[PDB]
């Protein structure tokens, strides 16, 4: 019954033979403050004493980074007493510095495990002597997974947990369907458990968006493109990380929940026209020629019932999208999800049902409020909030909910509402009681022997063996016990040595000789694509607004009957850009697309995801060059004897014409160490994982199918790697 109650500014008070905390200082028990009721008649007392403002302070989320190690920063006091917030998004990376850091710059620290917590406890102690005592939530983004972070246990990609689950599937079933939940339900074990003790009670995250647009560059953070998988996934994440236990109220929360998630991008982020993505202004419209937006939302669905508590929907606008359950004909409106009424009211809440609160996508005001160009800083976030949205991550001006409260363009119902759906689950969760953590043991679990481990094991089944040719000595894979071998690509000569192999290694500088690979038992290259599109600049004559780099074909009627700028189909793939338009109530107003700083390629690139276009490219890079790469198999006598490990962030496509089929051997890789490889490739453990999405094998294909459909079975040329593909070792 007595809850552990730490409190660092306000007191404790006994009543009725149990302990509470006084929050109001008043020197008597409220309701709220009395952890024997139940959540809704606490919620109703701490609304019924708060002002306006303060409840205004709630539709906030804004970024709260350490600073130095763990400092609050600059913005802190404002945040908290200014603008009476108590959402947080914390960034920073936390692992252990090497020594000499000296903190200079206007960068983000790395910060331990404890000092991160040391920094949370006191934003928790600053929300404490707050006048009511409201207590804080910390969001953040995914960080257990290997940029192919810091100390917190480290694991592949999403997309290749989703590879280790249908592999394990397959390795006890001979089925790859839906995956054994057993290996997402470890990863997020381990992922509560780190998170929690940290205090990080919060995530914008999972993605349930489905990877069927292979030119999306998110797909790098999907797990799969099938909706039933997702769904699966969706369905263990919430169940392991914010418990079985739902509320009367039907969300997975209680004291025990360790990270409650905030799906993301509601209804789905996956079906981007053309793969651009809705951070910037070309890539605003999501397209549905195969009719799947019923689809899309289904692992959001499977989420809602197992009670995910938040919902952040994404920019991108709707094109021509019958409104599910309404009358025929009808479609929803040409604006970014957050602003649409039937998307965050009527499609989340009235027909899927969902019972928790809306988390907008960050910057929706004042940087991506599509729609809503010609519109007013608080014209949009009045459309936001009265659409469904209950807070706003980015937007940081409490003084403007407030002006629009009492211009009658908000009503007290609508903020009452909110104030309720976002303390809801801060009850819920026990943070009225206790909010704090233990810094010391956060040390001892970001990073723990057996997390690791788990990790480590996630990592070896998410392997996807593609190709493993049988030569006249026997299958390529697994190595034979030591050679001379070939390195090429992010391998680590002494761990590849350690191994038992005398190694060779292509990587040198510019100014260098690569020595040759000629005389090599085997030849391993670890091989990706990256993006290099930081020069992009949407007003640019040279750039975005090049003739000879074409037009935007995505079209987007605005609701008013004329296209949004730059979205007549017709312009410049800089037109959009509100630089350009200047459609806002802003002089010279600067580029959301500059730099484009999210990710993604140059968006008249954006096809181009076969590797021998992508060495072409302007804003692409093969690493290692797709040049040097075929030097060395022709340097080699057989090319079976070059092992490909090939890091899929995309879709990417083994064109015929780059030679790299010639391998005789390629393994999908979803993000993993050198030794995790090493022990794979050399038989140590089998490859069992299957791909979570297809693969294509021509740029034509890439072309045709489908954005809003999983695979390339409409296409002309088809996959060359179908969904759920994966050979293992056959002795
Ligand atoms: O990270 C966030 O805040 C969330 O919003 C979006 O990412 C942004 C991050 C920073 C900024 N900014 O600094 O302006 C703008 C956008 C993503 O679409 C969403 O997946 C993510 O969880
Ligand atoms: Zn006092
Ligand atoms: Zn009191
Ligand atoms: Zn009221
Ligand atoms: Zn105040
Ligand atoms: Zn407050
Ligand atoms: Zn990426
Ligand atoms: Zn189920
Ligand atoms: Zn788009
Ligand atoms: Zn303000
Ligand atoms: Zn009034
Ligand atoms: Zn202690
Ligand atoms: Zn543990
Ligand atoms: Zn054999
Ligand atoms: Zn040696
Ligand atoms: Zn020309
Ligand atoms: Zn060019
Ligand atoms: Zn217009
Ligand atoms: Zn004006
Ligand atoms: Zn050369
Ligand atoms: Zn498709
Ligand atoms: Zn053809």
């Amino acid at each position: 019954e007595q809850p552990e109650l730490e409190a660092r500014v306000k007191e404790i008070i006994e009543v009725d033979g149990y302990q509470f905390r006084d929050l109001n200082d008043n020197g008597e028990l409220d309701p709220y403050e009395d952890w024997r009721l139940p959540t809704p008649e606490r919620v109703a007392d701490l609304v019924g004493q708060m002002s306006l403002v303060e409840k205004s302070g709630l539709m906030l989320i804004n970024t709260l980074n350490a600073a130095c190690f763990g400092v609050l920063p600059a913005q802190a006091d404002n945040y908290i007493n200014t603008q009476h917030m108590h959402r947080f998004v914390f960034r920073n990376v936390v692992d252990v510095r090497a020594e000499g850091v000296e903190c200079t710059g206007t960068g983000t620290p790395v910060v331990s495990p404890a000092e991160a917590a040391t920094f949370t406890n006191a934003v928790q102690e600053m929300s404490e002597a707050t006048r009511l005592g409201i207590p804080s939530l910390f969001k953040s983004n995914a960080r257990n997974h290997i940029d192919p972070a810091g100390a917190f246990s480290a694991f592949p990609k999403e997309a290749g947990i989703a590879a280790a689950a249908l592999g394990e599937q397959a390795r006890r079933t001979g089925e790859a369907t839906t995956g054994d939940m057993s290996v997402v339900a470890d990863f997020a074990d381990v992922m509560g458990e780190e998170w929690a003790s940290i205090g990080l009670r919060g995530m914008y995250g999972y993605m349930a968006d489905l990877s069927t647009e292979p030119r999306w560059y998110r797909t790098h953070e999907t797990f799969t493109e099938d909706a039933y998988l997702a769904a699966e996934i969706m369905e263990t994440l919430v169940q392991t990380l914010q418990g079985e236990e739902l509320t009367d109220n039907g969300l997975a929360l209680s004291p025990q929940t360790r990270v409650a998630l905030t799906l993301k991008h509601f209804p789905g982020g996956g079906p981007q026209e053309l793969g651009l993505d809705p951070h910037y202004a070309f890539g605003k419209a999501q397209v549905y020629p195969a009719g799947r937006f019923e689809e899309h939302f289904l692992p959001f669905q499977a989420a809602i019932d197992a009670g995910v508590s938040s919902i952040m929907p994404y920019y991108g606008v709707p094109v021509d999208v019958p409104v599910v359950g309404g009358e025929p004909g009808e479609t929803y409106p040409h604006t970014g999800f957050a602003f649409s009424d039937s998307i965050v009211n009527g499609l989340l809440r009235d027909q899927l049902g969902f019972t928790g609160y809306v988390n907008s996508a960050t910057g929706i005001i004042n940087d991506r409020a599509w729609g809503l160009e010609g519109n007013t800083v608080p014209e949009r976030v009045a459309a936001a909030i009265n659409g469904g949205t209950d807070t706003l991550s980015g937007f940081s001006d409490v003084s403007v909910i407030t002006d629009l409260y009492e211009a009658d363009l908000i009503s007290e119902e609508r903020i009452d509402l909110a104030a309720e759906r976002l303390l809801e689950p801060l009850f819920d969760m026990g943070l009225f009681e206790n909010p704090y953590v233990d810094p010391d043991v956060a040390t001892a679990t970001v990073g723990a022997d057996d997390h690791r481990a788990v990790g480590l094991d996630l990592q070896r089944k998410s392997l996807v063996l593609l190709q493993n040719e049988e030569t006249d000595e026997g299958p390529v894979l697994p190595l034979k016990e030591g050679g001379d071998v070939y390195i090429l690509g992010d391998f680590t000569e002494e761990t590849v040595e350690s191994y038992g192999y005398e190694v060779t290694n292509g990587n040198v500088a510019e100014g260098e000789e690569r020595p040759s690979a000629a005389g090599s038992d085997y030849v391993l290259i670890s091989m990706t694509a990256k993006t290099n599109a930081g020069d992009y600049v949407s007003d640019d004559p040279s750039l975005g607004l090049n003739p000879d780099h074409g037009t935007n074909p995505s079209v987007i009627i605005g609701d008013d009957g004329e296209p949004l700028p730059g979205l007549d189909g017709q312009s410049l793939w800089g037109a959009a850009d509100v630089c350009v338009h200047k459609e806002g109530h802003e002089e010279n107003p600067s580029c959301t697309d500059n730099r484009l700083r999210f990710g993604g390629a140059y968006p008249w690139e954006s096809s181009i995801l076969d590797f021998t276009g992508m060495e072409a490219a302007e804003s692409w890079e093969v690493v290692p060059s797709l040049e040097t790469i075929q030097e060395v198999m022709a340097e080699v006598e057989d090319p079976s004897k070059v092992i490909l490990h090939v890091y899929f962030r995309q879709p990417y496509v083994l064109d015929e014409e780059s030679g790299l089929r010639d391998a005789g051997a390629i393994l999908a890789g979803f993000g993993m160490t050198d030794t995790a490889l090493m022990d794979v490739l050399t038989g140590a453990y089998a490859p069992q994982g299957k791909l979570p999405f297809a693969l294509a094998g021509t740029r034509e294909a890439i072309i045709e199918q489908d954005s809003d459909r999983p695979g390339y079975d409409e296409t002309e040329d088809g996959a060359l790697y179908p969904f759920g593909y994966g050979l293992t070792y056959e002795d």
